[PDB]
């Protein structure tokens, strides 16, 4: 009886979709042991899932959290935190092969890491395990990971010199320079942070595999980009093996009175508005999009929080009989599937992009950062689930493009189109989910593989 360790990077949008993976090797007989890495205290990612109550809720997994390492002496004051994280993670290292070693090495599976712990493949690799990494993000994200290097080898300035410029990648949509990941906009030899996140995320292609959570009907191009051997000249990838879509007190109480009002609501009326796990709009953008809302007539669930007053006043009285706003945690995946729900105003997330498609719900892209506008390109062009927001690179979208676009998608011609491919798209990822689908195929010609290594 073997055992997969599965070590998430982290966050919620890495360790929700590997717990959802975790039950997908349960269902296929392996034990699983998720071995946690905790960023640093001041990470925004610390903590920011409750592992206490997660593994009440996943008894059948064991977790285990790493002894604590040293970083203080990292903490130097206005390091971004993500430089932060990945320098942490790359000193657990050490703790993770102690945990490794502590293991019946005949009942080691496989290891599989987050996309931002890759350097943990040197650690599997001495041991004779099989490593995976597994990728949050879409498979052209990864395939524009992959091809990254080629593009910044022959560089003398930062990609932000090209502006809109498109950038062009094999199997991907083209998509402005500018949408790149912000930090890779920088010279790699003129910012710490472009260099080193470079040659973490670069590595995701070293070990044994990739299990990308996503579809391979979603992103056949990319998929196919990842096996042609022009990808990365000079370098045969490994296996890709898309196994997706994996979709996962006063949080109680919210949840209970969001899918009790929703409940109540017409079929593919509301519009649903919720933004990551930790964006947040200031208080003058709130108040912009409330006016918006009022503005487009529709029916609206929305997930607020504080800013980091904020209402128009008799905002909330006016709008009781076809909108609910509520504060900072929402039910996100159950709303989205909710047949009440008809449109998503969204950060493109990739998780929330995902959970989207699979429930066959439009979006009105609102990205912040991360990938999360390659993503919005993705869904808009790409895809074409979803529509822009006008002003989303300059720091405000004015109330008459949130009436707007509410409008076009819940309203006009265009928008019944488009909710109809993104019907589509749902029809699609279920198909990938059905017993011995795409997806289940996926997964099972994973096992054989790193059975077999
Ligand atoms: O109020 C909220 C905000 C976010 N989420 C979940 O948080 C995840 C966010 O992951 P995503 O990759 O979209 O973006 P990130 O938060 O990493 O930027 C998704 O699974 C959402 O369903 C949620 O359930 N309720």
């Amino acid at each position: 009886q073997q055992t997969v360790i599965l070590y998430p990077s982290p966050g919620v949008g890495h360790i929700v979709p590997m717990v959802q993976l975790a039950k997908v090797f349960l269902r296929h007989g392996c034990d699983v042991t998720m071995v946690i890495a905790e960023p640093a205290a001041s990470s925004p990612d610390f903590r920011i899932v409750d592992l206490d109550r997660v593994a009440a809720s996943n008894p059948a997994i064991t977790f285990h959290v790493l002894p604590p390492v040293p970083y203080a002496d990292l903490a130097v004051p206005g390091k971004h935190h993500f430089l932060l994280t990945l320098q942490v993670l790359r000193r657990y290292n050490g703790e993770l092969e102690r945990f490794l070693r502590s293991v019946p090495r005949e009942r080691l599976h496989s290891l599989v890491v987050g996309m931002f712990c890759t350097d943990a493949v040197d650690v599997g690799a001495k041991l004779g395990v099989p490593v995976y990494t597994f990728f949050a993000s879409a498979a052209a994200t990864l395939a524009v990971v992959a091809q990254l290097p080629a593009l910044l080898s022959g560089r003398r300035a930062g990609l932000k010199e090209l502006g809109d410029t498109p950038l062009q990648f094999l199997g991907v949509p083209p998509f402005p320079a500018s949408h790149l990941v912000r930090e890779l906009l920088e010279h790699p030899d003129d910012d710490e942070l472009c260099k080193t996140m470079v040659d973490v995320w670069k590595r995701c292609t070293d070990g044994s595999g990739v299990l990308v959570n996503t579809f391979e009907s979603l992103e056949s191009p990319a998929v196919q980009a990842l096996r042609d051997p022009r990808c990365v000249p000079g370098r045969v990838l490994p296996p890709v093996y898309c196994v997706g879509p994996l979709i996962g007190e006063r949080a109680a109480e919210t949840r209970h009175e969001c899918l009790a009002w929703l409940d109540e609501q017409p079929e593919n009326s509301v519009v649903f508005l919720c933004f990551g796990s930790r964006c947040a709009h200031s208080a003058e953008q709130l108040r912009g999009i409330a006016v918006g809302l009022e503005r487009s007539g529709q029916r609206f669930l929305w997930s607020v929080r504080t800013p980091a007053a904020l209402f128009p006043e008799g905002f909330l009285q006016r709008t009781k009989d076809r909108g609910l706003v509520v504060r900072s945690w929402a039910p996100q995946v159950e709303v989205l599937r909710h047949p009440s729900t008809g449109a998503f105003m969204t950060h493109c997330g990739w998780n929330s992009t995902l959970e989207a498609i699979t429930a066959g719900v439009p979006m009105l892209c609102w990205p912040f950062y991360a990938e999360q506008l390659m993503n919005k390109v993705f869904v808009t062009e790409g895809m074409g689930v979803g529509v822009e927001m006008e002003g989303y690179t300059t720091g405000f979208i004015k109330s008459e493009e949130v009436e707007a676009k509410v409008r076009l998608v819940m309203e006009s011609e265009e928008g019944r189109h488009l909710r109809g491919r993104a019907v589509a798209l749902k029809n699609e990822a279920q198909a990938a989910l059905r017993d011995d689908g795409p997806s289940e195929t996926s997964f099972a010609r994973f096992l054989f593989d790193a059975k077999n290594l």
